[PDB]
């Protein structure tokens, strides 16, 4: 059947915003998760988890006895995803039970491993999610072989269809660089977002770049994903060398063998893939990434071995029963256990990117004082563990259930407890005065609280107004934050705050973040003052301000908008059209289709636009909260035409007289083009309007002030 | 960026049950359009019309001065997508405003339609509908021209996306036929449900078959067209010439001058598209469908001068000035006139499509009649107008405001008004229980409540349980209904009606259609009962039971059900796989995902299989209402294998032993399969799932039962 992105394959695609309704949801629109795993029995849970690594099942046969390995791979696959530059992928939302991640060639073999946890997932149904079953699956795991883990979070939501994410624009599982979609240019640069280096990896390739066997440039490739990843170069051994101190690696046989991955086989399989026609298909004839490599003497039991092996042989590349290159210790005796024969042993053997660890240079180093210091790697690994398997999940307050870690740590973004009473609606009124006395305009008010709250990302739940980070570096330099404009209402703020606190007792006091948040508000609601209309601004108190050392600039740096087409403003030239940038931010934003509509269109008039563009202003009374942009931008009386200077730059003209009445971008025109936008821009610019259109305007402004608002969930 | 879909293109899609979500809907989830339309001044939008007919604007000038055949062609297009084989399409939605039909090229220049529209439904907001007023506006054309209407029904409330309708698989506009997307077959046969002759057509090329200028043959593509849109000869003549009374084509110069279509149009298009490079591109330069012809000597006045032409002439095969083939009259004199030059007249012109009404013979003798005696033809037009513009519309309880006609049709299924006092809850207790002491089983209750109500279609809103036309021919003899089965039900429920309205005093009375879903519901409940489980099963009186003599028996043959997987029922062997054709039934529904997950699996386990099929009934408690058919599905002690007989066909054996546990179909196991229908079935198949299974399956069985009930709206 022939279909409109077969017709338009480059129409704007606004499904993305209207996934995760409660039309695919199976749970009531009162499930609450978190309510649930908090009465689940988690100790009931970790023994049954525990009874699981050694309950080996005849149709996928634990190599060793113990099914530990192959789920500490499936919880690092689960959270392996993760992309730093927006937040997508990770564990967080359980997406590797879907397609595509549950097919990618990476994550062959995974199916059976989450098939052996479904009798555990049943038993105790809704109270544990599947996001949170795998990697607490991980946990025991390393746990039941000796590793004492870092501690777990519990909350991770279950979602009920796939994400939208771009992976990539390769039509090839597992294509080298540099085809007609490749996703490297220039001296190897990986586009962004992406963080991973073939199409169907986790991160990076087992054989080395591209295929080639070559360690120290495997470690290149390695030290950029883990980067795109939020893993530095410690982080990034503590992690390779602590994972591969387990289990092993399947190819005992050509890969010509492997069938269908799930999406793509029969019915019958019932969900699972890669059926293999090789010997028994299973066990001792296992193959899944076609490499065979078992790293130590204790594949079952955490030990030192790892860094004794990679540093106490030299290493001859040989080839896998597949055809794989992998390494293999020379004049080494045959110390490694067979996973199936007690009669067989094999000679010590690693992946060209476990050498990296020692070939690179400033891996060596970190590896060498591993080796040398075994309990500062147990350490290292796992505090790393813990981050790679919560760095999606959000402030600490979203964090479930009585294993979470006390200590907190500085990637994730925190927040101080707050120790006084908070602002009441009275106080709240008599600073929104203060506020619009000062003199501070609608659009620098408006403008700054925008800044402020819309670098949360529902992906990843990093960012907001929690915290006013908008005053401390790098927020307070970004271009799209206009730093002179907003160190002068920040210093102004700061005024305010500093001279209401002086005034209370009690230890009554306002945060600045709370004040940003509230001084937005009061311009809204002079906004709609402006244009004759009553109005009330809900806000609700409680955040609290971080300090510069709890703010990590480096990873904050992600957080900053080089497109937000909600002020009109893009960085530099991007090869997505503009339009396609709002709607990915629309997506972070967790808005829907009408929700980005309203907010933008009033945005337009309040003078949120970046250096005060004029592109998109469709009204004559700016500073007042009305549905002008829509009715505006709706006259057919006007038409429009791209600029001569500038193709992403049109001109409105009245079609009569041929003066000029506007000019606006692509983010603006397309409410005007776009059919689905179009209609919803039609129901806001009809004459029966104005009353829904600031309605609807305070409710998505408020929603946009509490993304972060974990504190009130 | 690479999508699920072109990864596995052949993977079910389930998203078109997730379309028309709360999250793309701009008004508020209590916006009750009916509501709003009552409250319409529906006679000051006419008068809005009437002025906006003669109101030229200069970016679209009006031919003649008069915009009224545009928008009868408009509204005809509307309404014209309709297919009555699972009424989809038609002016029910106003889908016309979306892709991918904005852009077909039937509806080149509607979109200047549309726009001309604006202004009213800016000043009328949302109490008309674009839906609606796309009808409103053909029929005010038809007034402001001489034409009296039948009349007008309000009530289509707007949608906010396109719908996924299957348009046919060519992957190029207007594809002749005999290519390897060929919509025909055979003797021209065209595939079911399609409607009409190429890709991108409404129902038939003007020009003759695939262009082949042969009014008889053109006349054979007409009559098929039309009665796929459930339009008989009569109303097909009536309709042709009662359009083509008015207006013109559009065919100025070549058709290369035309550009992109509104969907692939540059974004300072705003929506519009077909920008023309001829001359001015509009007006006396116009370039819509290529043709170029005026069939009237008045085109912008009711009249009889399309058959005093037609048969008042001989025709000369032609060329417009963009090639196209059409028709003049031998001989004739220059009285058409011309649409923006006074001075300038044309001779009679016609398409091959308009001397199919005088060269076909059947077509010919309705043809003459409706020549020799013009009021028969306004009369057949003025019906065929209404019925064409309402077929979608639904029982007429949902048809609103002033100017509904009164005659009940045919078409209309009608159902009578009831006309005495209803059971009360008190008299729903005492018939369930003589229905469950009569003998008749839960699965009997539950199969004949289900096929009476599971006829019900979203798409026209056609079928369901009011009118108890189960009971009539010929659904009473429908294979999927059981027809000796049905009539044994249906004789001991007509004696307990009886029975019980016998015994009443006052008027009071239950009809037979209340009666079959009260019983269904009686089963539902003792199910629950042989499961250990109370509840009670809403019911909502006031169905009626229509005649044979209100019942058009060749009109109910689409309804036919020849794939139910609810019944694990396929009448015979199809291209489709039974999982797709699932799909379909759940939409037709209007079923979401989980919805037709639960509801899938409570019927396997009451015993609703046609046949008594054994296929998916995996439980050992047939005719208790438990999650049986879950927990049993996702068993991986169980392995499943097609079978050498039937490729369709599975069983299901235990892993260890091979005994035979179960059979299934690809309905019962695409449960286990598909990625995201078995995280929905492993909710149900959870240990904790007994409670949530029975009450959501109570309440998709209950709105089942109610989907026909718009009395009840
Ligand atoms: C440069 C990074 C990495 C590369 C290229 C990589 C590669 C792989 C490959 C190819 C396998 C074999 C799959 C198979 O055939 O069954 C595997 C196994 C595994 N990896 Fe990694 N890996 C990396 C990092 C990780 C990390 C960060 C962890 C966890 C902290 C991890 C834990 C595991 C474990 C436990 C196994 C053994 C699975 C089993 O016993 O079934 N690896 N690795
Ligand atoms: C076999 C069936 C039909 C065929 C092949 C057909 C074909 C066409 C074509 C090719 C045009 C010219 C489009 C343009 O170039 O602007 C047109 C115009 C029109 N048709 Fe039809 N038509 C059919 C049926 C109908 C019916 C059922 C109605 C309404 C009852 C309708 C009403 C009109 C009107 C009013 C116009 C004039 C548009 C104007 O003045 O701009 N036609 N038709
Ligand atoms: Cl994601
Ligand atoms: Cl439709
Ligand atoms: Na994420
Ligand atoms: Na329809």
């Amino acid at each position: 059947g022939t279909s409109n992105r077969d017709w338009w394959p480059n129409q704007l695609d606004l499904s993305i915003l209207h996934r995760h309704s409660s039309l695919s949801d199976p749970m009531g629109k009162d499930f609450n998760y978190a309510q649930a795993f908090e009465k689940l029995d988690l100790a009931a849970v970790k023994r049954d988890l525990h009874a699981l690594m050694t309950t080996s099942q005849d149709w996928w046969p634990a190599d060793f006895g113990h099914y530990g390995g192959l789920f500490i791979r499936m919880a690092w696959h689960s959270a392996g995803t993760y992309r730093t530059a927006d937040g997508r992928g990770g564990a967080g939302e359980g997406q590797q039970r879907f397609a595509p991640l549950n097919s990618w060639p990476d994550n062959a073999n995974l199916d059976k491993a989450r098939r052996l946890l479904w009798p555990i997932k049943q038993k105790y149904g809704r109270a544990i999610s599947w996001a949170d079953l795998l990697i607490l699956t991980g946990n025991v795991a390393l746990e039941s072989m000796g590793f004492k883990t870092f501690g777990f979070a519990g909350g991770r939501a279950d979602t009920w269809e796939p994400e939208d994410v771009y992976w990539g624009s390769e039509k090839i599982w597992l294509e080298l660089s540099g085809g007609p979609n490749s996703r490297y240019s220039g001296d190897r640069q990986l586009e962004n977002p992406l963080a991973a280096v073939e199409m169907g990896l986790i991160y990076v390739d087992p054989e080395g770049p591209d295929g080639n066997p070559d360690p120290v440039a495997a470690a290149r490739d390695i030290r950029d994903t883990f980067a795109r990843m939020a893993m530095n170069d410690e982080e990034t051994v503590a992690l390779i060398a602590g994972g591969h101190t387990f289990g092993k690696t399947h190819g005992a046989g050509p890969a010509s063998n492997v069938g269908a991955e799930p999406e793509a086989a029969g019915i019958e399989a019932q969900g699972l893939g890669w059926k293999s026609a090789y010997r028994t298909g299973k066990g001792a004839d296992a193959i899944t990434s076609g490499l065979e490599v078992t790293w130590t003497t204790t594949p079952t039991q955490w030990s030192h071995n790892f860094f004794e092996n990679l540093f106490g042989y030299e290493w001859e590349l040989t080839k896998s029963p597949a055809g794989a290159h992998q390494w293999v210790a020379k004049g080494a005796d045959a110390v490694i256990p067979d996973a199936f024969d007690p009669s067989k042993k094999h000679r010590p053997t690693m992946l060209t990117t476990d050498l990296s660890l020692r070939f690179d240079p400033a891996y060596e180093k970190i590896s060498r004082r591993f080796h040398e210091n075994p309990e500062q790697f147990a350490d290292a690994f796992a505090r790393a563990w813990f981050k790679l398997t919560h760095r999606d999940m959000g402030p600490r307050a979203r964090y479930l259930g009585p294993e979470v870690p006390a200590e907190v740590l500085l990637w994730q973004d925190p927040i101080p407890a707050v120790d006084h009473p908070l602002i009441d609606a009275a106080d709240a009124a008599e600073l929104k005065a203060k506020v619009l006395a000062s003199g501070l305009t609608v659009s620098q008010l408006v403008s700054t609280a925008w800044a402020a709250a819309s670098t949360f990302r529902g992906s990843d739940k990093r960012g907001g107004a929690n915290g006013a980070r908008i005053r401390l570096a790098p927020q307070k330099d970004w271009e799209a934050n206009q730093p002179e404009q907003l160190a002068a209402v920040l210093e102004t703020l700061e005024a305010i705050r500093t001279a209401f606190n002086g005034a209370q007792r009690g230890g009554k006091q306002v945060s600045l973040a709370d004040l940003i948040v509230l001084a937005g508000c009061a311009g809204v609601e002079q906004a709609a003052k402006n244009a004759g209309h009553a109005v009330t601004v809900p806000f609700a108190p409680g955040r609290a301000d971080a300090s510069q050392e709890q703010t990590d600039v480096e990873s904050m740096a992600v957080l900053e908008p080089v497109a937000d087409g909600f002020r009109n403003y893009l960085k530099g030239k991007y090869r997505v059209p503009a339009e396609v940038l709002l709607v990915d931010k629309a997506q972070l934003l967790t808005l829907s289709a009408p929700e980005m509509t309203v907010l933008l269109g009033g945005l337009r008039v309040l003078g949120a636009n970046v250096g005060q563009s004029r592109h998109g202003v469709f009204t004559a009374r700016e500073q007042a909260l009305t549905n002008d942009f829509f009715v505006n931008l709706l006259d057919m009386g006007t038409e429009w035409k791209p600029t001569a200077a500038d193709a992403d730059v049109f001109e409105g003209r009245d079609r009569a007289t041929g003066e000029l009445k506007w000019t606006g971008t692509r983010v603006d025109l397309v409410f005007g083009s776009h059919s689905q936008l179009r209609a919803l821009a039609e129901v806001y610019g009809s004459a029966d309007a104005q009353e829904k259109f600031v309605r609807d305007f305070v409710a998505v402004w408020n929603k946009v002030m509490n993304l972060d608002r974990f504190d009130l969930a």
